[PDB]
């Protein structure tokens, strides 16, 4: 019944959410549109690259005559925004957002699913939680890219009512994830029997989310989301970054002696409360981070022809 | 002792400001670096275009080859960034800032003043004012812009320590704003004989700060203020556009018959400074009933500046 058209989609997060929704509804037209930068990797969408529902189109969400050509060609109903960069950084996050937002302000039948980060909102105190409500505080250039983006999003739906949504989420974990990522390096110099560093005192906290749940809350906001609404993604629940290492360690019988300690800024610490999801659409992560961790470290044993040529 | 690169000096504020700075400081150079877009007026400085101490250099601030040769030249040590758009509005608004910043990163002895508006905060309800840590909930593309700018100008702080400030103001009024804007529009419309229009129902909150206050405000900053900060600058006063209108009235001797109604716009603005006043004592010097007639005076003495550009 749908058309959605995906940026970002041969990315880690985009990858898995072109999967999960050709696998979730047999009748729906996904469009992966992404630049191939170095993020992007064809790989991870060659087993559905036959699909008759997949479409791919390699190109830059700044480049508004392609994006016009995709949505009147593909009879686009939806775009949900996954690209984005980690100078032209700002181009991509920021104008190619705005890019986004002009073709919906033409085409204001089409909804738009801003996919954002929790670290908009800064680092926490010791204790708290990320609200929709908590104010943007960004400390980075990225993460004030992200912010920005949200923000003029938000402002094109209060002085247009675009049909625009943002959705801000924790560190997603899981299959196609570069191995530069915490978890795959740590996963992947295990396997090479290399030192699994952890950079700064190891004592960042996280709220680590499986791709797959912050696909399936994409899933949701996508279909029964408000209008002009934030929307938090999290995993409920809260690690530091040390937990993390002794829990990989664990799952492969190494010992602690493989750790060592590097220097670095980060925040402190994220974590995000998403009850608003759950009183709205009661959508709870299905995932446990015992249990996706797991896989995970399972996923990255098996796939060493995935990983191998990105390290 | 100094040199100041002033972005969209060619301005309404610019084009005060740089008046401003060399009035006040007979040793410091202004460079005016402008676009000349739609908004920008050469006339408004003719006065001081061939003073000793001020250079003029067109461009745009997204052009980083051009501003770093003009700041390795003019040995440039503070930039105030005025340079704005009300798509490239974007590029100027958010890019421009960003090329800016990242000047900066490469001399990080060159302090950045980074000009904002109150319209970042939003609007308020029928109380309250604005504080340094009202959350940031722009409503337009225009607000948001600057925001953004707002925004990761001080993640460049936090992230590499680079001597930035930014200042939010309120609506600024004075010599030399185009009579496009609400009181020019006023006072040019009375002089024509024409009908005086108020757009939505007329009652529309905002606090006026007068375009030299401002620029006092800035002078303060520029100098003693603490790098990492936002200082909100404001007239300490609220006005509907309605009461604003009946004082241009009064002063022009006109009657309330000429007044018209008309029809998005936010709802109240009202910028608390006590953050000025505490750290450096400073407080708007004029009062609205006083800087309005000068205003409108100024309005009847320049019709050769307002004519060409109604
Ligand atoms: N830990 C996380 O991964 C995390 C956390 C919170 C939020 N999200 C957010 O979700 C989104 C996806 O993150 P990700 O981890 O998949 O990153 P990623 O780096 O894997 O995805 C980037 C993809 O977008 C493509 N791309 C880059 N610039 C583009 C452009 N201008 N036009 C079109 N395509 C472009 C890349 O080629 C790649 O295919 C981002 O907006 C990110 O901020 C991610
Ligand atoms: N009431 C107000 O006017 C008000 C209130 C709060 C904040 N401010 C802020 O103060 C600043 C100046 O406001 P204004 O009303 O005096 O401006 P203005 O529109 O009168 O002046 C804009 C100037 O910037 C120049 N400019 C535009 N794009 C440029 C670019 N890419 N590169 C270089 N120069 C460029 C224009 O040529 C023009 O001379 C803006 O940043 C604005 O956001 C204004
Ligand atoms: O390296 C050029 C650099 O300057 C900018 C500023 O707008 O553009 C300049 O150079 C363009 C092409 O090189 C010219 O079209 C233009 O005259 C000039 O503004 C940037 O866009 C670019 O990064
Ligand atoms: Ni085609």
């Amino acid at each position: 019944a749908m058309n959605i058209l995906v940026t970002g989609g041969a990315g880690f997060i985009g990858s898995n959410f072109v999967h999960y929704m050709l696998q979730s509804y047999e009748t729906y037209k996904i469009i992966n549109f992404d630049a191939l930068t170095y993020s992007g990797n064809l790989n991870n969408v060659k087993s559905i690259q036959d699909h008759p529902n997949y479409y791919f189109v390699k190109g830059e969400i700044q480049n508004g005559e392609l994006l016009e050509h995709v949505i009147k060609e593909r009879d686009v109903q939806v775009i949900v925004n996954f690209a984005a960069e980690s100078i032209p950084f700002y181009d991509t996050n920021v104008i190619g957002t705005v890019t986004l937002l002009e073709l919906v302000k033409k085409y204001p039948h089409i909804k738009l699913v801003q996919v954002s980060t929790d670290e908009v909102y800064g680092s926490l105190g010791k204790t708290g939680r990320f609200t929709e409500e908590t104010p943007l505080a960004p400390n980075s250039p990225y993460s004030s890219s992200k912010a920005s983006a949200d923000m003029i999003a938000l402002a094109y739906y209060k002085t247009y009512q675009l049909p625009v949504i943002v959705t801000r989420c924790s560190n997603n974990y899981g299959p196609y994830q570069y191995p530069e990522k915490l978890i795959p390096l740590m996963v992947t110099n295990a396997l090479e029997g290399k030192k699994l560093p952890l950079y700064g005192d190891g004592l960042n906290v996280r709220d680590w989310l499986h791709v797959t749940d912050h696909c399936s809350a994409i899933d949701v906001v996508l279909h029964k989301g408000r209008v002009g609404e934030v929307y938090n993604i999290g995993g409920n629940n809260e690690k530091t970054n040390v937990e993390v290492v002794e829990q990989i360690i664990t799952l492969l019988g190494k010992t602690k002696k493989d750790i060592e300690y590097v220097t670095d800024g980060h925040d402190r610490r994220y974590a995000i409360n998403a009850e608003k999801m759950k009183n709205e659409f009661d959508w709870e992560p299905k995932y446990t981070f015992e249990q996706g961790l797991q896989e995970t470290v399972q996923w990255y044993e098996k796939n060493e022809e995935w990983w191998k040529p990105l390290k």
